[PDB]
């Protein structure tokens, strides 16, 4: 809980939360049931009202559509739209995006990285199990996590990671507020 890593991550969480539009990549390894089935996606995403379109890894079939409009989280296979879930129904089941930061262990600067030709600080941290049941409802303990943030003046959050005890999922940040086509 270093006051200036911790203020260095509020910093990316702003620049995120100001985001007009942006293009979200979900990576996971081993294994995680924790997103309605989904492993793999690339989300183009309108801030306000949300709404996103992409494609996914649903069910290990690749390429699947994947759309989130008003309230509903859908997928497409074969010919038909079905709905994964509920924003409302997932906001109040699970329990913006500024978790209890405090309640973050550990931070720990590891250095620089270069992600997409982006140079980014790298800052390792323990999130307790309160929050990581958010994103994995069935969480016992606390669990690693990880974000990369930009140096170029924009503190955009280029990565973030959780290593799960059955698998980890990774999110990358791309196309800050270039224009998206969501319906
Ligand atoms: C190592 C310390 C870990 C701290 C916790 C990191 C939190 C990670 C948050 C994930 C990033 C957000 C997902 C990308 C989607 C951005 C769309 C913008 C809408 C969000 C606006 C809002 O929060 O109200
Ligand atoms: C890309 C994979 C999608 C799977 C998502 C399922 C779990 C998500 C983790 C917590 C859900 C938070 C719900 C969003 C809060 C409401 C946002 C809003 O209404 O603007
Ligand atoms: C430290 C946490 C690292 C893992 C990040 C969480 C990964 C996936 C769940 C977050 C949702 C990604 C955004 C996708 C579109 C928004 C609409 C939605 O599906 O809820
Ligand atoms: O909404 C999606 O991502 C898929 C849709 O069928 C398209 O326009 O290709
Ligand atoms: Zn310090
Ligand atoms: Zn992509
Ligand atoms: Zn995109
Ligand atoms: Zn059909
Ligand atoms: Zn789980
Ligand atoms: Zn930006």
């Amino acid at each position: 809980s270093d006051p200036a890593l911790l203020a260095e991550i509020r910093q990316s969480l702003d620049a995120t939360k100001g985001l007009t539009s942006v293009h979200v990549a979900v990576r996971t390894t081993g294994k995680v049931d924790s997103l309605l089935g989904i492993t793999s996606a690339d989300v183009d995403v309108r801030a306000n009202p949300l709404a996103a379109k992409g494609v996914c890894t649903y069910n290990d079939e690749q390429g699947v559509p994947f759309r989130v409009q008003g309230d509903n989280i859908s997928v497409k296979l074969f010919d038909d739209w079905s709905n994964l879930g509920s924003i409302s129904e997932l906001s109040t089941s699970r329990v913006g995006v500024t978790q209890l930061l405090s309640g973050v262990t550990n931070l720990q600067a590891q250095g620089t990285e270069v992600i997409d030709g982006i140079s980014t600080t790298k800052i390792t941290g323990t999130i307790p199990a309160s929050s990581v049941k958010m994103l994995d409802p069935g969480a016992k303990s606390a669990r690693p996590a990880t974000v990369w943030i930009a140096q170029d003046g924009s503190h955009h959050l280029v990565r973030a990671s959780i290593d799960l005890g059955s698998g980890s999922i990774q999110l990358t940040q791309s196309k800050w507020n270039e224009p998206v086509n969501v319906d």
